[PDB]
């Protein structure tokens, strides 16, 4: 009894945690440039994944020993009340690397700590990553940063979301926050609880990519054109209908 | 009138090639291992892909020269009056690399070649690759080779399909031919002119992950699990219904 229009079961408890690593700042020997915006995109996604029912957790300039810690400690608590899980690092990347305050992490490790092995109570259940990461180039300017990092898949189950792909840019307003989650939260607001979330991925994909960038105000940003992907290793249909959390316990 | 459910336009005089590069055996100072199968996958992908409309073009053994010739003739075609563009590649791999019959391509260079700027007839048009190449390891026997073919993006409007991920492994039957393979034609022919290509994608992530790797007549091939992925920079729903072919010349 094999079927093609198959879903994710999304009728647990509660949703599931959505972790958020917001980097503005970084430690100086570095030499990466502050992120002006990303608290825009911090508070803008803590909104829209709040209404899809998460428990939003939002970190700001951890260590890479404080990240660490965090993201183990919510890989080791049961997710078994859970639909899914959602982590977000809004940060500068390189390769296989996001960027703590200090040090580089590899993605890999953060991505494994939630494969079936390693945590049971998500085994089945998706695990979305949204990474928007690029390389620190050094009222609301728009800052245009190189792709940077690798559009790496993970394992069974996960979704990795990349703001920008090889050879594109990505854009940063110092008020209004990056282009990639402007136009991912706007979707999520419009159609979050409705459509298939690879499709909602698709309508970001058509939104940052027909964003002009002909008529600029700096004349070097010109034809820096932004195209954001994902890798999807998920094996049904993924929906964020709103939880019957009515007469019910849900914390 | 800005639509999430629009689709790619699917309704030019012809749906447009399919290329399938399909290698078996390799130059002796490459020490890479026979394909044995396929011929298989070349077989039941030509059939499935005729079915939807597909000129297919097979091509075996090419060495470098003859293919980056042959895959540049067809990008410097007229793709006016088309839907579409497949790409298959059955090989050997290595990070960003195939393999031709002598010598390693950058994959890169060959999406390349239909990026917007350079195939103006197929901008705004899907561009398909579809990749079954991993680690040349050295009646019907499975096969298993390791991953190592990197999940690249490529541009606006392609999507990039890939046999195996990071740190998983790709199967061949030596006369069913490659389990991704398989399962992508059988869900071709069931489903190819109803679902959206990336659900279809899917199911295939769904029935390569499903199939069971625990009692193996090679003890050494126990455990390791196969999990496929693409990457969509795709910017529309994608649709293969049946063209009306009825009284209208489509050669
Ligand atoms: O997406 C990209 C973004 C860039 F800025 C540069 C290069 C790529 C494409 N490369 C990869 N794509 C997917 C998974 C792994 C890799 C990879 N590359 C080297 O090692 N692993």
């Amino acid at each position: 009894m094999f079927d093609p229009a198959e879903k994710y079961k999304m009728d647990h408890r509660r949703r599931g945690i959505a972790l958020i690593f917001n980097h503005e700042r970084f430690f100086w020997h570095l030499t990466l440039p502050e992120r002006r915006g990303t608290c825009a995109d911090r508070d803008n996604l803590t909104r829209r994944f709040s209404d899809l029912g998460f428990e939003v957790k939002c970190f700001n300039d951890l260590k890479a020993e404080e990240l660490l810690l965090k993201i183990h400690e919510v890989s080791t608590v049961s997710h078994a009340d859970a639909d899914c899980f959602v982590c977000v690092f809004l940060s500068h990347g390189e390769g296989n690397h996001i960027y703590a305050y200090d040090a580089k992490i590899e993605i890999q490790t953060l991505t494994g700590l939630f494969k079936g092995d390693k945590c049971h109570s998500l085994v089945g259940k998706p695990k979305i990553f949204i990474i928007q990461a690029a390389r620190g180039n050094q009222t609301n300017i728009t800052e245009v940063d190189a792709a940077s990092v690798y559009t790496l898949p993970a394992g069974a189950d996960f979704l990795m979301c990349y703001s920008v792909a090889e050879g594109y840019y990505s854009h940063r307003e110092t008020v209004n926050g990056s282009w990639y989650i402007q136009d991912l939260c706007e979707m999520l607001g419009k159609y979050g609880s409705s459509l298939e979330f690879t499709e909602l991925l698709t309508l970001v994909n058509r939104k940052v990519s027909q964003r002009r960038v002909d008529f600029c105000k700096d004349p070097s940003a010109i034809g820096k054109k932004q195209v954001p992907c994902f890798a999807s290793m998920l094996t049904k249909k993924l929906h964020f209908f709103p939880k019957s959390n009515e007469n019910l316990y849900f914390q």
